[PDB]
DNA sequence: TTTTTTTTTTT
């Protein structure tokens, strides 16, 4: 019952952070600068500053937030009166609630309490409007009266029309007045439980969440998020009894976090090592022995090149990798690692996917009867990585649907009266087997690969993996048994901080091509084209795409070391890795 | 008539277990310590203690369960006052009801009586909430009053709204108040009668059951369960009568069991015998003469290896077996035995299965038009065994759908806007015929098997069965006729005991590899690779998967004797069985 | 009719 508004104000005005800069007065300082009407407060900080204040938020959230938010509004007005007439209400979002519940473990005892759920966002609806205070007109020739229907109370989830006119006490018909009605932004989304916590032999569960006001459009499908709010039962058709007094539950979101400064200097410290590139390569799939050239190639695809956008066209900046190898060469294990270390990645298989599922699907809503688009795997992976294992098992009639997405990075649909064009700027990493399961060295490369030259030309690097039992079997066997015994390689960058390093590099580093790098690349391309003319039977063609592959690889090498430009050393590395690619496919220079 | 609360409390505190250790007193504090709020009792023990109490439970169940619930709750409160304010109600569940009725024999006379049904779980719905006590507000400008609608009575299965406001006696509008409403967990499941119970020439029948409160998520689809509770008629759509006074029936589950200390002593006693391994093998398919190497291989697949989960990857722990043989070699009979003895197994046929049915199917829900996922055979067999008879009859373009699930143990779907990943950690045992029905010795091994090298490398062991008539025909004929004469082989572990032994071993034994075993395995693997490279024509490739097969087989041998370590003896057995596999496919060693 | 994934008969 003690007044916490004074406690809140002194907590906000007077607080010391780890950096010792009064973290919580700069947030409100920027609150009036951009007028974002939302403040983020950590539960750990409020608990340390005042244990009693933190508890009251947890258990009395229903009737402490409006008072707490109202106190903050007055303080903001005192700081700057100009905030008036621009923002009427300010929301306070609390994160870091210790009450974390698994999606499958929610029971009746958790209804009405502030909890946190970690999951995957799978579906988002367009932003709509919700009525919380309506205005009605009594259509009865004596009344012609206006009144806000829900008195001293907001409109509930179910819309209700007055039965007795409050202005005259008589029944009749009432007409809604949209211009005098108060609205609020409304959005609906679906959260799916992570695959880690799904029990054996069961399908993942889903929960419906509601985003309102400034929380709308705060995430995109496929994101991993943490949501905090209050559970409640869902009402859809209360008018129709139809027996079955059984209801589903939904969650009213109060705050959302999508999965800091101490990371910046940690990343900067790593980039200062002259051997940072070797450390990153050694950290790719530590459980796999050998395959150093493949690990280097996979590292390049994670960083990628620099896309170019011009007045009349744009140039692809992503790097595509294709691996062909004998069974048991750990191709799938490395692809699994890539899907985990990448900040955004989608893992698909050749057999378990279709053309519609990879790019876009036209689906007809049975209710309304109209068609609309559904995002495919490549569209969802925009700005990230797409992994397509067992690509050779795809039907050729179905695999050609990704030809334009691989180069033009767009998806074109002309179906059922829908003409659309969606961005699909995603890198593609694929693996497969030769025509006869294992590579036959007694036959040409033409019949071993069994892939059209059109798709082969789209891959920046192609590596043919041969399982040759030689003298390295003992070393390989010892390494595998050590892995099974729990022994782990040391002096490697762990997956968590490696993910942060890639995300930072892809966002703030844009290397530039220097004059000396241009000469090395130009000379190499001329020799590459000249050497290819010797053997025209090979299904590998040296097209101008290969020249742009060298440019992209050179930029990726510079991006690994966080350099701002491409020097001759990065160009030399790009030529070296390209040489190994050519040797594998049988082109020797 | 009389109150048995004193008897019930006395029975709980005075009953004697098998060792007269009061097998019921230590359950009470376990209930208190973990706040499980659910206690189970055995009907045989209650009948053995007091005959009168057992009859009252078996007959007056609906008017004695709340009475015993209140008495037990009071005994808990005095034992520990902290139990209050955390659990407001404790349920007591009775099992072992003598009233057992087949699913097909239920008649109107059994309605309203405590019965028990044994069947197979097929469908389970997500957990929902059911209102048992509502709160309404009369929306009439004079009332604004809140009240609990169902007075001194639980809310019926049909949601009924008050017609006359009790607080004012007038009709009008009533608004539900979710905050003051009381809810209870609610789940719906479907049970099917056992295949051995279905009459000739008819489809199996199904029954709908309801699980509430702590009984939710008590089992997974495909389980064998025994459900006890009260039958009742189902009221689903009472809005419009439409004549049809006919109703279905459903069951309110009171206690559910799936599929112990005395068994543990029996299991541990068996493991003391030095020849337990040979004794177990002799118990595999006792009606089949010969095929000793096959029975040993099948025994290993039942136990499996030790899966390894690391911070960056996971390693398969299951063992896959492939059998190719001439018709009439008892391949199907042995596979049928594995289904009966395995704690969890799924039996499929190559011709009677599809790619979508094996892994996962995307289906359009008719009510809403939205696509959703359906679990396939491999997903339903997670943590168990999947049997695929007549694998050679599958279309090759359709058989490749299980390549991912057999090594990575995952199912990936990218179809119709759905991207998902599912766990399929199951062991695969497959059988089939050679290319020409019977094995042809003139032709090589490559054209006889007629399978791609990719699928062959996935199998830990491959055995080729040749039906060669010889001097052993008389022994085989005598054995078969003895089986038809009713004579049974003795000194074999019964199937029920063997199933318990395997389930215990797979849950509590995790063997570890010693230094001595590592040296033996490494030497043998190197020897395979050298020998394989000498004859680069066989359809069997010695990939690194073969090395991991040796580790998995060695762990299975140790797990078969409940050993915590993999000594050198288990390594020799693993090497020996692998030698026979190589000789079968014509690879000499 | 229309696009989609599925099992099925029949174009
Ligand atoms: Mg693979
Ligand atoms: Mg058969
Ligand atoms: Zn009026
Ligand atoms: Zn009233």
């Amino acid at each position: 019952q003690i007044d916490y508004r004074d406690v809140f104000i002194e907590f906000l005005t007077t607080f010391k952070g780890n950096n010792n800069q009064n973290k919580y007065i700069e947030r409100i300082n920027e609150l009036v600068a951009y007028r974002k009407k939302s403040l983020i407060i950590e539960f750990s900080d409020v608990l340390s500053f005042n244990e009693n204040l933190a508890y009251e938020i947890i258990n009395n959230t229903k009737i402490i937030l409006p008072i707490l938010e109202g106190a903050l509004y007055d303080h903001i007005l005192q700081l700057d009166p100009t905030y008036q007439r621009d923002i009427e209400k300010v929301h306070v979002r609390i994160v870091g609630i210790p009450r974390v519940i698994e999606l499958r473990k929610i029971r009746s005892t958790d209804i009405g309490k502030l909890i946190t759920i970690d999951g995957i966002l799978v579906k988002v609806t367009p932003v709509k409007e919700r009525i919380y205070k309506a205005t009605y007109k009594h259509i009865h020739p004596d009344c012609m009266q206006e009144f806000e229907w829900p008195e001293d109370e907001e409109m509930p989830e179910v819309l209700e029309m007055p039965t007795i006119c409050p202005k005259c006490g008589k029944p009749g018909q009432f007409r809604l007045i949209p211009e005098k009605t108060k609205l609020i932004d409304w959005q609906k989304a679906v959260i799916q439980e992570r695959p880690e916590e799904v029990p054996s032999g069961q399908l993942p569960r889903q929960l419906e969440i509601i985003l309102e006001d400034d929380l709308v459009d705060s995430a995109r499908p496929g994101d991993r998020v943490k949501v905090t709010g209050i559970l409640d039962i869902k009402q859809d058709s209360p008018v129709k009894r139809g027996s079955r007094a059984v209801f589903d539950i939904y969650m009213k979101v109060s705050s959302i976090e999508v999965s800091s400064e101490e990371d910046e200097k940690k990343i900067k410290d790593l980039a200062k090592d002259p051997w940072i590139r070797d450390r990153i390569i050694s950290s790719i799939a530590p459980s796999i022995y050998g395959h150093w050239e493949l690990k280097e190639a996979l590292a390049l695809a994670l960083f990628g090149g620099v896309p170019k956008v011009l007045e009349d066209t744009r140039i692809r900046g992503d790097i595509h990798i294709l691996i062909i190898g004998d069974p048991g060469t750990a191709k799938s294990q490395m692809l699994q690692f890539i899907s985990r270390v990448a900040p955004r990645a989608v893992y698909t298989t050749g057999k378990g996917s279709t053309a519609a599922g990879l790019t876009a699907a036209v689906v007809r809503e049975k209710g309304t009867g109209e068609y609309y688009l559904e995002a495919g795997a490549l569209v969802l992976a925009d700005g990230g990585i797409a992994v397509i294992d067992e690509i050779d098992k795809m039907r050729d009639e179905d695999r050609v649907a990704i030809h334009e997405a691989m180069e033009q990075q767009t998806v074109s649909i002309a179906k059922a009266g829908i003409v659309a064009k969606l961005n699909a700027r995603a890198a593609v990493i694929a693996a497969g087997n030769p025509k006869f399961g294992r590579y036959i060295s007694e036959r040409p490369v033409s019949d071993n690969i069994n892939l059209p030259p059109t798709i082969l030309s789209r891959f920046d690097l192609i590596f043919i993996l041969k399982d040759q039992p030689g003298e390295q079997d003992r070393e390989l066997a010892n390494y595998i048994l050590d892995v099974h015994s729990g022994k782990s390689t040391k002096n490697i960058i762990d997956i968590d901080t490696l993910r942060k390093y890639i995300a930072y590099a892809r966002k703030y580093v844009t290397p530039k091509i220097t004059s000396e790098a241009k000469n090395l690349i130009t000379d190499f391309f001329v020799e590459m084209r000249k050497k290819s003319s010797e053997t025209p039977d090979s299904p590998i063609l040296i097209t101008p795409r290969q020249l742009e592959a060298l440019i992209r690889i050179s930029e990726a090498y510079a991006k690994m070391a966080l350099k701002a430009e491409v020097t001759r050393e990065d160009a030399e590395r790009a030529i070296n890795i390209m040489r190994l690619f050519l040797e594998s496919v049988g082109v020797d220079m």
